[PDB]
RNA sequence: AUUGAAAGUUGUAGUAUGCGGUCCUUGCGGCUGAGAGCACUUCAGGAGUUGCCCGCG
């Protein structure tokens, strides 16, 4: 019973929902997205087996993988220690994707970044083995980018660290199961990546409005069974 | 290699042109540092003294 706990220092991330013209960037970042991250990490440290002919297909097999050795398809969740924050940029954003309008259109479109300092991710496994644990924790960390490709993300540390039954207030994210059986906040970020599902989430932010931006901080959901702790800190967490 | 992938909010643009801090103006006129005033009053270069001493054109 293993957890990782990887925390990444970042300008912005530009993950969105399903919008036109705006995309409408998630209040936070999708397990989808999450899941993707470490997909990649690994396809890349090890290419053996793992990278096959088509890359949309090494991608949904290591996908899949990963999904197996999850306990639930639910299982990543971030903590929103720093504030969070939204911006709006005017990008020139060319949309060619429409069907005609040749090649040489310009159509300035305007997009949305979020604004936080840093996040902690924790990836749940179960039992997993030292020659590929070792391979895991150093995929924890070369998560470069996170959504969009000028959203930089840097992971500055990565553990494993053990939950060992701790009774503290929730922090991590969850979705919406038990918090409904215990400045609530419901929203859908798409469990699995799309290829050619959605489940209601509990999203732990309040707003707090001491500055122009009212922004979000933490809601402290009721005490949880599972805890983990951090340089001194103890923070909730679920599983199932 | 994350509904992400391709992407300039881009290119060209003088707050610029003529516009006296300008023309007249005494720091000007009158004005005793002047009147009174002993370097004065007392005073010996003074008292002693053999050109000295010998001499046949």
């Amino acid at each position: 019973m293993d957890i990782l706990l990887v925390c990444l220092r970042f300008p912005f991330f530009s993950v969105a929902k399903r919008s036109y013209q705006v995309r409408t960037s998630f209040l936070l970042p999708p397990p989808s997205a999450l899941k993707g991250a470490l997909a990649k990490g690994l396809i890349l440290l090890k290419p053996e087996k793992y990278a096959s002919s088509s890359l949309d297909e090494a991608a949904l097999k290591a996908i899949k993988e990963i999904e197996s050795k999850l306990v639930d398809i639910k299982a990543v969740s971030v903590a929103p220690l720093s504030p969070l924050i939204r911006n709006a940029f005017l990008l020139k954003r060319l949309r060619n994707l429409e069907s005609g309008s040749n090649a040489e259109k310009s159509d300035a479109m305007r997009r949305e970044y979020t604004f936080t300092r840093e996040l902690l991710v924790a990836y749940i496994f179960k039992n997993l083995t030292q020659e590929e644990k070792n391979l895991y924790l150093k995929a924890a960390m070369l998560i470069d980018v996170i959504g969009d490709t000028e959203s930089l993300a840097t992971p500055v540390w990565a553990s494993f660290v053990k939950p060992e039954d701790k009774k503290a207030p929730l922090a991590f994210s969850a979705p919406y199961t038990e918090i409904y059986s215990l400045r609530m906040y419901i929203e859908k970020m798409r469990v699995s990546p799309e290829y050619s599902q959605e489940e209601i989430f509990y999203l732990p932010i309040e707003e707090r409005r001491y500055k122009r931006i009212v922004y979000y901080a933490r809601i402290y959901p009721p005490e949880v069974e599972k805890a983990l702790t951090v340089d001194g800190e103890v923070l909730g967490i679920w599983i199932p």
